[PDB]
């Protein structure tokens, strides 16, 4: 049984787990803690991508941002490296999707703009999806350390799958948008002890990651079929048993995504 086999992953992780799977023609939707709040960590880079393409000319992506020493506050594998040229908006949302850059995430909260440093902005891109329950209310590197329970910087399983799927597999984007969107995660770096360590290798796998404080480890995917079906997988963790400094644990969401796996194989 599914929800037997997620309660003996926290059992053996010490850990809270969420998962969601939106139904699809044939499957029932997959959900274990689908409605409890996780932390978002860097998984709404997704849709921060996806709202600044949206907000925007395709040739925004060419235009240079640059940005001072003080404004790297964060881990930041490509801003760090860049800092003396700038980076363009389209080098941005890269370093964001792929390296789950820090500074290039603030950088384009602060592109799509108005309070909160572009926070209400992300938080209403969201509500125009439908997403009624996700907040973000910090930029790096405060929004990976609220308490466990604060619902500051959070989404669900639940939410942020429909979020998702609305994204690559629906119509939220034009198609031009939706297919960069869709690259930068197909050639995310950061995912490869996840959701992509779960399904076998003839499953297409795309997906941005979150970590974060009291062991904090997300992953939110889309993956394909051999035969081309789609499906969203949400999963999300923390281990608020182990306080501040809590190791987040890869393996935990790897074991519910084989768990996964092996209900739509």
């Amino acid at each position: 049984d599914l929800a037997d086999r997620f309660a003996e992953l926290e059992r053996r992780y010490d850990a809270r787990l969420g998962v969601y799977v939106p139904a699809t023609g044939t499957t029932a939707a997959i959900e274990y803690r689908a409605d409890e709040r996780f932390a978002f960590c860097s998984t709404f880079k997704a849709p921060l991508v996806a709202a600044v393409l949206h907000q925007n000319p395709l040739t925004h992506l060419d235009k240079l941002i640059t940005y001072t020493s003080d404004d790297i506050r964060s881990i930041s594998p490509v801003a760090q490296q860049h800092v003396q040229t700038g980076m363009t908006i389209g080098q941005l949302c890269d370093a964001a999707i792929r390296y789950s850059d820090g500074t290039a995430a603030n950088l384009l909260l602060a592109d799509l703009g108005g309070p909160g440093g572009g926070t209400a902005a992300f938080t209403g891109y969201l509500r125009s999806l439908g997403d009624t329950v996700s907040r973000l209310d910090a930029e790096a590197p405060e929004l990976n350390r609220d308490p466990p329970g604060d619902e500051r910087d959070t989404t669900t399983p639940h939410a942020i799958a429909l979020v998702l799927q609305q994204l690559v597999l629906g119509n939220a984007l034009p198609p031009d948008k939706r297919a960069l969107l869709t690259d930068w995660m197909a050639r995310n770096t950061t995912g490869a002890k996840r959701i992509r360590a779960g399904f076998p290798a003839d499953w297409k796998v795309i997906d941005k990651t979150g970590t974060g404080d009291y062991g904090r480890a997300n992953d939110i995917a889309v993956v394909w079929s051999p035969t081309g079906v789609p499906y969203v997988v949400a999963v999300m963790s923390d281990r608020a048993g182990g306080g501040y400094d809590a190791e987040p644990r890869e393996a935990l969401l790897a074991e519910a995504a084989t768990c996964v796996a092996g209900v739509l194989a």
